[PDB]
């Protein structure tokens, strides 16, 4: 009854992170207006926002593994909320200082999504704990595509770029206030391990760095993620500009409805795919105990056909490829919650923090430090789009590699929660 509400205030929180994460990302021309900046500083402002990210998210894993999870919480909300008022106050003739402000945004952002799902895992058992990270990420593109409209809608009303980051810091001292007051710290694996037993303790950081590098459930879903994001990300980055090139030929169109189109695909199906994986995972996984990578895989590797097949089908109409890549995305994205999952049932409760720093560096640095940076030099189109499959199909073994190992490393780690086993 008092967990329900817990999601409820992670959710939003998630919704507000995402929400803060892009409503800079929906006010850029007048950004790129204002402090006389060209192409580059645009893709400087999410390099700093990506790279304080990655810098920042191993330390709040050493941190929420160790300490008081819900005060590192809502210290980072309310620096990342006060960061984002005060950069609203930025003049002209300063660009370094909305870069400095993104890099406090990105180490907030980075506690946030470092500690929170952990919270969720020790709440929860296995189907719940699914269902509440369907639900959490439910809150991800929502809040994304939500805080993109609301940034334009309201530089468009207000008049002033600066009125787009006035509207989220407002939301934030009631998900302090709500995160305090609501949210009551869980000892670290309540459910997965009975109450009269001590609490469990924390051995050294060298320790569960290895012991994170030494089982290969873990590793080859984080390398699965990791491939789908990039694919994901490289989709997400060519498709506008594809579809408008594809109506420049055909003479439709010699930025703003074809975007807000494919944006309003890219919203329902990240909601509908992470429903669908979390329904198909859970109907499949008690006949199957590996069930949640060969569903993962299956997304993946039945994904790349629709893709595959827009290419070909865009020459002729645009409904069908419309509705191809609708198709594809959701199989694209049932991945999310379920590599969530897979994380949160083979990590012990005292490395779940450090597991998700190591899968968000490596996601973020293996799909973002090569996306935009090696598929626009590889571009200036087909082999571009042979690299994606290949990376596609990559991730697809990866899911298998994972669907191969992942009974003896969830065996392995729930005998260490029941004391069972030593290290
Ligand atoms: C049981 C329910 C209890 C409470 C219910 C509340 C839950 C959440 C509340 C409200 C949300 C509903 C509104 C629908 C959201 C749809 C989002 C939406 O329509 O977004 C508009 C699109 O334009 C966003 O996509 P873009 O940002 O363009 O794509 C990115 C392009 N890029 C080049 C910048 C990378």
């Amino acid at each position: 009854g008092r967990s329900a509400l817990i999601v409820a205030v992670l959710c939003y929180i998630n919704l507000l992170n995402y929400m803060d994460r892009f409503t800079v990302a929906g006010v850029l021309p007048d950004i790129e207006q204002f402090f006389n900046i060209g192409d580059s500083s645009s893709g400087l402002i999410q390099t700093v926002f990506i790279s304080s990210y990655m810098v920042l998210a191993p330390v709040f894993g050493y941190l929420g593994d160790r300490y008081n999870r819900k005060y590192l919480m809502c210290g980072g909300i309310a620096f990342w909320s006060l960061v984002t008022l005060g950069s609203s106050f930025i003049p002209g003739e300063h660009f370094w200082l909305l870069l400095l402000t993104r890099g406090l945004v990105g180490v907030g952002e980075a506690s946030y999504s470092t500690i929170a799902p952990t919270l969720i895992a020790d709440l929860f058992v296995a189907d719940q704990r699914s269902r509440m990270l369907s639900i959490f990420y439910f809150a991800i593109p929502v809040g994304s595509g939500l805080g993109y409209i609301a940034g334009s809608k309201v530089k468009d009303m207000a008049g002033d770029w600066h009125w787009a980051l006035r509207v989220t810091p407002g939301l934030g001292v009631v998900a302090v206030l709500l995160l305090f007051l609501v949210v009551r710290e869980p000892p670290r694996g309540a459910v997965e391990r009975h109450s009269d037993l001590p609490p469990l303790n924390p051995t050294s950081w060298w320790a569960d760095l290895r012991a994170l590098a030494r089982n290969p459930s873990f590793v080859l879903s984080s390398l699965g993620f990791t491939a789908v994001a990039f694919v994901t990300g490289s989709l997400a980055l060519w498709a506008p500009a594809f579809l408008l090139r594809s109506r420049v030929v055909l003479g439709e169109t010699p930025s703003s409805s074809d975007s807000l189109i494919f944006g309003l695909i890219t919203c329902l199906t990240g909601v509908l795919g992470v429903g669908l994986g979390v329904e198909i995972s859970r109907r499949l996984r008690h006949s199957n105990p590996r069930a949640d990578p060969l569903v993962c895989a299956t997304g993946l590797l039945g994904s790349a056909p629709f893709l595959f097949l827009s290419l070909a089908c865009a020459r002729g109409s645009i409904v069908a490829t419309y509705i191809f890549i609708f198709i594809g995305e959701t199989l694209l994205s049932m991945n999310w919650a379920i590599v969530a999952d897979i994380l949160l049932y083979v990590v012990i409760p005292t490395r779940r923090s450090t597991a998700e720093a190591f899968q968000i560096v490596l996601s973020h640095l293996l799909g973002d430090a090569g996306s935009p940076y090696l598929i626009g030099l590889i571009s200036d189109l087909q082999f571009s789009l042979m690299l994606c499959a290949f990376v596609g199909a990559l991730g697809g073994a990866a899911f298998l590699g994972t669907a191969i190992f992942i009974e003896a490393d969830r065996r392995r780690a729930q005998l260490h929660v029941q004391g069972l086993l030593h290290e």
